């Protein structure tokens, strides 16, 4: 039993390491192309693509196109953006139904924050949606290309 | 006895956030620049160098320059090769005996993806290893500028 | 007892993984643009910025500017500063007291390295400072744009 006590501290003495050591890297690792908020983190790529493009780069690295759910989300993801001063798609479309905004899975909105008239479907074709420097949404033509930012 | 029990229940469950908290993290740690294939880490600096000054990049770091060993690995390079759409340095050179390649080791290749007609030691000055595009290899001189992607 | 006894040696093999995965995580992170000396690390976000512009980006990243407080990291620096080929900001500036660099929390300094002749105020307007590729010290403009490498 001592020995096994012996062990245990050993453990919590390897654990703190790792805590104090990775809480350091954490911050590193997201300067400056990430933002931590709550359990998610945004990454831009730090470069434009097309939609489809953007969103294939984002499910192949584990994660998915930016999906603010919430004020304090779409405030972090407006850091991003603001940094790099340029427009990043998020990854919602009304593409299977005009008028109707999903998440990749399939699931309606649970938060927004459209520019005043938006979405408007401009020109009766966008299906993608943008997020400005000001941190409003747009919905824009899916080819168009716009900054790159995923979350995990 | 009982007071360690909860002692060691508690520390697993720091273990096991600390583990959920390290696979995020390396997730984003990989995008765009990274890629992960068995035990093994690609990553690219993101921008080109002649051989002898990528080879230092990489081991000063710690790693090696690219050395893929298999179908598995040379893919998951040429994903990197791709996305920057630059041809990469590999780690191997034919400089001790000229048509046999090998690693850093001195051991020979386990693994070759040569592509037609290659390798052909042109002009008689080519001990380096280049992965194009496609992933297929050429052997090319040591001092042109190649990717540099390194493997940890 | 034998099942504390069995939890306990899951755990240490949870540990020993997680040792393995961090030292390697720790290698990629750094390449190409960090540098770890003592319990500092250094990071450059590799592009340039007024003073102004480049310290915030460090505290918002929940660290600060470049502060070389020795020699060794100096040299650390230095690494990234000669790798990028592009002088970078320190933290420290003269801004308070004309000829008094102090660090961000207002301390003096407890290791500086100058090139000959300087700090020189030059122009009467050089309350900030920057390291060349040589590892030197100079003050230069606030407004001029430096490479950002922040610490933490
Ligand atoms: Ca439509
Ligand atoms: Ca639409
Ligand atoms: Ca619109
Ligand atoms: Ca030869
Ligand atoms: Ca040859
Ligand atoms: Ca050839
Ligand atoms: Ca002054
Ligand atoms: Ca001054
Ligand atoms: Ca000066």
């Amino acid at each position: 039993v001592a020995s096994l006590r012996q062990q245990v501290e050993a453990l919590q003495g390897q654990v703190q390491h790792l805590q104090a050591a990775f809480s350091q890297y954490k911050k590193v690792e997201l300067f400056p192309n990430g933002q931590s908020v709550g359990e998610k983190i945004f990454k831009t790529a730090g470069f434009v693509k097309p939609f489809t493009e953007a969103q294939l780069l984002c499910t192949q690295a584990g994660g998915q196109l930016a999906s603010p759910r919430s004020a304090a989300e779409n405030a972090a993801l407006q850091q991003l953006v603001v940094a790099k001063n340029e427009a990043a798609f998020l990854s919602m479309t009304d593409s299977k139904t005009e008028g109707k905004f999903t998440y990749p899975t399939g699931e309606s909105l649970v938060y927004s924050n459209w520019a005043p008239g938006e979405p408007n479907d401009d020109g009766g074709s966008e299906d993608c949606v943008e997020i400005f420097t000001n941190g409003k949404w747009n919905d824009r033509a899916c080819g168009e290309k716009r900054l790159v930012v995923c979350e995990f």
